[PDB]
């Protein structure tokens, strides 16, 4: 039996000094990068001047010398223009030419257009907004760009579709390639060959999804070898042409996490294409790509350069990125192996192509700092400075110096100095943008430096996939092909030097005043919590002896109570994923220990609620401190106990700093002396977010005052044991904070304990069901309901449409369902594919669930851990058996003979016929996938809402329409656009559902704190300009029937009411995340008195809802004559079961009454209420007797601003 973490993530080879410093700068803080690459990139006086001048004879040069024109002959507008690209891009998808000109002369130019041309013309209108309007969208307004369409053909008609096929056939085979085929871009090299440059041509693969993607662009790069080679005809790899790769198109799992496998399987497909370039002798360059495969890419390059197979030839080439903080250690290294190899190897020196994702990136992870510099100056000062190196290393490299930049390239040309050959080095630029500056560079007439221009070559498909990147790049406010076309930007400006204008800061080095570092992104709201790069060798270095230590540590929980550890039955805690694996110890609390502690509780509870607000803030931040410092070991123990995997077990660490932290805030933000603590808080919390979870319910309770009973789950009490020690140590007394562990009958006496003022709980919808019904009899010494927050289960759907892209949508449903074994309430249940790209889909889904490593998670390379017992285990694979049972196609990857030590459920996808299919959640890495025409999308959301649940919800689509009519519809709390369905970041996208999903407030929200007091403070942000007009036209009828006191308490209620409140979060870059108030749905009303009735219905409709009031109440006569309006909210019920379900509900009665009433709604069928109690005396006295908080519904929405491939604000 293995020793845990002994194989955690060993590196590919032990590392050299030079690698270990390129580790060493991965996240140097930017102050420290630049110095030594400003004296680095000095120059003389002289040399200075002179580059000057060059690039100012260069840019002017390029200043005195196609759809801009088309949009100024027809007077387009710029969604006339983009429109109409669209239209010209899918008539080209028509092959037969003269087809084509008779579609549009016989019909699309005599309108109907529509009637024409399964997936919306405007799917790629993102990228065309670029080329018309030099500005990226992120989503496509589809409705402007159909009615600027419609407009444009109805105006200019059959004319301008054909200046627009014209334009965009030449934008397409000519300008963003080469030639469609490696064939064509050959024939059309011929001609600036003659004229002195050399080509490298891109296939334009990258990232492989499936084992499949990855065999098809092998084949597509060796096709492509042999005929640049036929065509290089010995010219060799200076004169002749090369080819350009990227390693993620050669393999599914290109990652750090992946090294095995990736020099297994990937290093001998490069060797085999290396093999080939040298016979034919040409050039063969690895592209760069992002910032975490920058250093497994070295491992690969060294063997290569070491393999005695490829001696001989020098054409293999590497690119470095100089926006990179690691650019000049890099370089190092490889000017040391090409000296140990003896192969000049060729250096492409770049700025970088990714830089927005890696911001986005670094902020999403906590991580220390960026990988990348944070301004514009700094990548040049930084590429100026590794050019300065590569120049005195051409006996040992070939320096490529790709860039078109003119004041770039004239400081390198002075740097070059006057002794030139070819083979020296040369100069880069892409196909398309470069050619007008390097012709005033190549050739004897000009400055007699090569020029090798970097040539795409792909079908109008392809070309699409990454065009917004290549094109983001020249575009952005920063970029020199921009700034030369702005004719508010002189020349002085492009010639300036950027080594001086830094070297003259005030600060060398400084980050960009308008980018947070991760550990910022709040502000002086709270610090973000800090994760780990488990890319980074020294962090897995010494996060593997941080596991070793945390498993030879003897772990227990045993029951705390207030007076001491309590003695009782003892087990031992298994790993989930081998059973070998003792992980601790665990003491369980018998029934009258539980009792116990809620006495003791009682008793301490004035001694805890006096403790000021910001003092019991303090606590919880002091705990955070000890968390985030505790990380490490925090994470091999819910590795181990939990089975979770090192990345989300990081994920989880964060999440309880962040609960801390963001309770605090509010705490320090709301809380005074009138805001009294419920008194004892029992918090139930579920297995499979054993920390977190646990910490949020626990922490929120404790900061608003009140001692609590933890009750962890019985699989994880470890780690509630270690997060209850914690908050001891930061300053909880140990009466403020005992842990029961224990089964569920722990979890019951404790709620049955008649000094129970709350209950706060995580878990099934079922045990959720049953809480309610023992605190039904139950009421406050005050004759109120006992509060109960219970955040419960999902069916959590994904839909798909023909707009969104394959990859993107495959990545996203990959992590949703199986990241976490599916054990997340959050996890994708159903995916909703549309009818005209479902098997594409599917098809990549299912190769890419075969590239999934299940197993016991003390390996970086295991992507999906165990289920947590063998009875999840059982339910699960009945669940399968069933579905497989009625001829369902069931796919399931195979699990390795290891497995047999713990309990295993493969990855599972099911191809279902309808949703009604599914009856209740499946807590298990099982997916299933049903189809849908696109005209049924309506009747889908319906269908989705019809399961009762409304946790979590994903859409994939660029189309506005669809955007803004599913989520519209969707009933759910927290809504995810263009990305995955498992984010829950505090205070970021707060966190919980609605129907059988949970009662609200959300965790990690602003409403949260307000339930655990019993008068609610005001949130922050907490408050509404726009009043229900239901309620309005009901405060005049009130007026009317002359009840004036119930009339004004209407208004006031109209006024207080938060609906409509719309909010947007602060977050990453690249992402929005939104926050907002509505109505809840139906609530159900059981008045006593005619005042009474008033004030309920006062306080529901202010908050956008409807009613269905008790009948057996005898109050229809009260109601007479409503306006329609508030009639068409309003619905009589005698049988309460029959007209739900609800979303809540509102009681009038004295004690006995309420408990009758409680009893009866805890008994309807569905979805836990939030009830609503008061006598008929509160409401006379006490304007709030029906707090308007609980009677909106809390919507979290995540949208990925960079999924069309760009940041617009960056
Ligand atoms: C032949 C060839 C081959 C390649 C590439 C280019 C060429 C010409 N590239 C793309 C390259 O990285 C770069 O994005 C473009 O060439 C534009 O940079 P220039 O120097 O031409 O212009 P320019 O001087 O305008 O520099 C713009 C660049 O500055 C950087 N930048 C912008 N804002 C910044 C900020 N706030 N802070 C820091 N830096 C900022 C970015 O790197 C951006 O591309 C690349 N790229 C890659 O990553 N891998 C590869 O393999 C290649 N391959
Ligand atoms: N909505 C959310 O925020 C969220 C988050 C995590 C998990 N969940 C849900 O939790 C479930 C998985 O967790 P679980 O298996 O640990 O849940 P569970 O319902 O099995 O158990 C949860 C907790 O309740 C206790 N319990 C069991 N029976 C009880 C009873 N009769 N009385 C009082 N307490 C009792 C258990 O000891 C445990 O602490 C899933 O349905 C998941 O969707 C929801
Ligand atoms: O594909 C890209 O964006 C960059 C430019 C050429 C190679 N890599
Ligand atoms: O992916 C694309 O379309 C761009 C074009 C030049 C190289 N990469
Ligand atoms: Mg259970």
């Amino acid at each position: 039996a293995p020793a845990p973490f002994a194989d955690f993530a060993p590196p590919v080879r032990p590392q050299s000094t030079l690698r270990r410093a390129i580790t060493a700068a991965y996240r140097r803080p930017e102050t420290e990068c630049l110095p030594p690459l400003v004296e680095a990139a000095t120059q003389s006086k002289e040399i200075r001047d002179a580059a000057a001048s060059t690039a100012r004879k260069l840019i002017e040069a390029l200043r005195g010398k196609g759809v801009e024109g088309l949009v100024q002959e027809y007077s387009l507008s710029s969604q006339e223009g983009v429109a109409l690209m669209c239209l010209a891009e899918a008539l080209l998808r028509i092959p037969d030419t003269a087809t084509r000109d008779a579609l549009i002369r016989d019909k699309i130019a005599d309108g109907n257009w529509k009637s024409h041309l399964s997936r919306s013309l405007f799917v790629n209108a993102a990228t065309w907004g670029l080329v018309v309007t030099g500005k990226l969208t992120s989503t496509v307004n589809d409705r402007s760009l159909a009615a600027a369409l419609t407009r444009l053909i109805s105006r200019c008609g059959e004319p301008v579709i054909r200046r627009g096929v014209d334009m965009a056939m030449r934008m397409m085979g000519e300008q963003f390639v080469t030639g469609e085929t490696i064939r064509e871009a050959l024939k059309r090299s011929k001609e600036l060959e003659e004229k002195g440059f050399s080509y490298s041509y891109d296939m334009l693969g990258e990232a492989a999804t499936t084992a499949a993607d990855a065999e098809r662009y092998y084949r597509d790069y060796e096709s492509a070898i042999h005929a640049i080679g036929k065509a290089s005809a010995g010219r060799g790899i200076y004169e002749g042409p090369g080819i350009s790769i990227k390693l993620s198109a050669l393999h599914p799992r290109y990652s750090r996490a992946q090294a095995a496998r990736v020099m297994g399987e990937l290093l001998p497909r490069v060797k085999a294409l290396a093999l080939l370039a040298k016979n034919y002798d040409i050039g063969l360059n690895i592209d760069a790509e992002e910032a975490d495969r920058l250093e497994l890419s070295l491992d690969l390059l060294e063997v290569l350069c070491l393999d005695g197979d490829l001696s001989g030839w020098n054409g293999m080439g590497f690119v470095v990125q100089a926006y990179g903080k690691r650019c000049p250690f890099v370089l190092d290294f490889i000017i040391d192996l090409a000296r140990r190899s003896g192969r000049r190897i060729m250096v492409r020196l770049v700025k970088g192509a990714y830089w927005d994702a890696e911001i986005k990136r670094a902020q999403l992870d906590g991580l220390a700092d960026f990988p990348v510099f944070t301004r514009k100056i700094h990548t040049d000062v930084s590429y100026i400075a590794c050019a300065a190196k590569l120049l005195a290393a051409t006996d040992v490299v070939f320096p490529q110096f790709a860039t078109h930049n003119a004041q770039t390239l004239a400081a390198i040309y002075h740097m070059a100095g006057k002794d030139f050959h070819v083979g020296k080095y040369e100069f880069q630029c892409l196909h398309g943008m470069g050619e007008p500056l390097y012709e005033e560079v190549v050739g004897r007439g000009k400055l007699d430096r090569p020029c090798r221009i970097y040539a795409p070559v792909g079908t109008h498909e392809t070309l699409l996939a990454y065009l917004v990147r290549r094109l983001l790049e020249n575009g952005a406010n920063s970029s020199f092909v921009h700034r030369i076309n702005d004719p508010k930007v002189s020349i002085d400006e492009l010639i300036a030097d950027p080594v001086e204008v830094v070297r003259a800061m005030p600060v060398v080095g400084a980050k960009h005043d308008r980018i947070a570092l991760p550990a910022e992104l709040f502000g002086d709201a709270r610090t973000n919590s800090a994760g780990l790069d488990l890319s980074n060798e020294e962090t897995l270095a010494s996060l593997t002896e941080a596991l070793r230590e945390s498993a030879a540590m003897k772990w227990t929980a045993l029951p705390q109570l207030a007076t001491g550890p309590a003695a009782g039955e003892t087990r031992t805690v298994l790993n989930p994923g081998d059973h070998r694996d003792v992980v601790g110890s665990v003491t369980e609390t018998s029934e009258e220990d539980a009792r116990r502690a809620v006495r003791l509780a009682a008793d301490a509870a004035p001694d805890w609620a006096a403790v000021p607000p910001s003092e019991r803030a303090a606590c919880l931040d002091r705990a955070a401190e000890l968390m985030q410092a505790r990380m490490p070991t925090l994470l091999g123990l819910i590795i181990r106990e939990a089975g979770k995997s090192a990345l989300n077990a990081i994920a989880e660490v964060r999440e309880a700093i962040d609960f801390l932290r963001y309770y605090a805030e509010q705490t320090r933000r709301t809380l005074g002396p009138g805001h009294g603590p419920l008194g004892p808080i029992v918090c139930i919390s579920p297995w499979n977010f054993p920390l977190a979870i646990f910490t949020g319910q626990i922490a929120a309770a404790l900061v608003a005052g009140n001692p609590v009973l933890a009750k962890p789950a019985e699989e994880t009490p470890l780690i509630a044991a270690e997060g209850v020690r914690i908050l001891r140590e930061a300053g909880i007394p140990a009466s403020a904070l005992q842990l029961l562990p224990g089964d569920g009958r722990v979890g019951a006496a404790l709620v049955a304990a008649a000094e129970t003022a709350g209950v706060m709980f995580t878990g099934s919808t079922e045990v959720a069901r049953l809480i309610q019904a023992q605190l039904a009899d139950r009421l406050s010494p005050a004759g109120r309901p006992i509060p109960l927050i219970a955040e419960t289960g999902g069916q959590n759907a994904m839909i798909v449409d023909s707009s969104a892209l394959a990859e993107q949508v495959v990545g996203d449903v990959i992590t949703s369902a199986f990241d976490s074994a599916g054990q997340r309430s959050s996890a994708l249940r159903v995916l909703c594919l549309q009818e005209d790209v479902a098997d594409r889909i599917l098809t990549m889904l299912k190769g890419a669930l075969h590239e999934l490593h299940i197993g016991r998670t003390d390996r970086l390379s295991v992507d999906v851990g165990p289920v947590i017992t063998s009875e999840a285990k059982d339910n699960i694979e009945k669940h399968i058996e069933r579905m497989r049972g009625l001829g369902r196609k069931v796919e399931q990857i195979g699990l390795a003979s290891e497995t047999g030590v713990g309990t295993f459920v493969p990855p599972t996808i099911i191809e279902l016929e309808k949703l009604s299919d599914l009856q209740r959640e499946v807590f298990g890495p099982v997916l299933h996938v049903i189809r849908y025409r696109r005209d049924d999308l309506d009747r889908l959301v319906d269908d989705v809402n019809a399961t009762g649940y409304g946790l979590t919800f994903g859409l994939h689509t660029r189309l506005d329409e669809t955007i803004a009519h599913v989520t519209s519809r969707i009933k759910a709390g927290n809504l995810y656009i263009n990305r995955n369905i498992i984010g829950a970041v505090v205070g970021v996208q707060p966190f919980g559902g609605r129907g059988l999903s949970g009662t609200g407030p959300k965790a990690g929200g602003p409403l949260y704190l307000g339930r655990l007091v019993t008068t609610a403070p005001v949130p922050p942000q907490h408050s509404s300009v726009h009043t229900d007009p239901v309620l309005l036209d009901f405060a005049k009828w009130l007026d009317g029937k002359g009840a004036r006191a119930e009339a004004e308490a209407a208004r006031n209620a109209g006024s207080s009411s938060a609906l409509g409140l719309d909010l947007e979060l602060p977050g990453p870059v690249g992402e929005r995340n939104l926050y907002t108030l509505h109505a809840r749905g139906r609530i159900l009303l059981v008045p006593a008195t005619e005042s009474g009735l008033y004030h309920q219905l006062a306080a529901a409709l202010a908050t956008g809802n409807s009613v269905a009031i008790d009948a057996a109440s005898g109050l229809q006569a009260s109601l007479k004559n409503l306006p329609q309006t508030v009639g068409l909210r309003v619905s009589w019920s005698k049988d309460w079961a029959a007209d739900g379900p609800f979303a809540g509900a509102l009681v009038e009665g004295d004690a006995e009454r309420i408990r009758a009433v409680n009893k009866a709604i805890a008994a309807l069928p569905g979805p836990l209420l939030l009830v609503q109690a008061a006598s008929s005396g509160e409401i006379a006295r006490n304007p709030d007797a029906y707090c308007l908080n609980w009677l909106v519904e809390e919507v979290s929405a995540s949208i990925n601003t960079a999924a069309a491939g760009g940041n617009a604000s960056l």
